DNA sequence: TATCGATA
DNA sequence: TATCGATA
């Protein structure tokens, strides 16, 4: 309700909805999950999402380009 | 299935 | 200096 894993968020709202929200390509996602990357998403009260993957010690964004 | 441009 | 998402 304020901070979740991708996969989870996935399970809830489906890869499609997710994708759009992140603003990346659907495939981008399942692949991501398929690769099991620690990404988390936050939920701005205004229902706005955002992600960030915990790379190596460092926490980078998502996506990165 | 692999490159390439953007990023940080 | 290297990753990752998009493409074709």
């Amino acid at each position: 309700e304020q901070r979740i894993t991708l996969k989870d968020y996935a399970m809830r709202f489906g890869q499609t909805k997710t994708a759009k929200d992140l603003g990346v390509y659907q495939s981008a996602i399942n692949k991501a999950i398929h690769a099991g990357r620690k990404i988390f998403l936050t939920i701005n009260a205004d229902g706005s999402v955002y992600a960030e993957e915990v790379k190596d010690g460092e926490v980078k964004p998502f996506p990165s380009n």
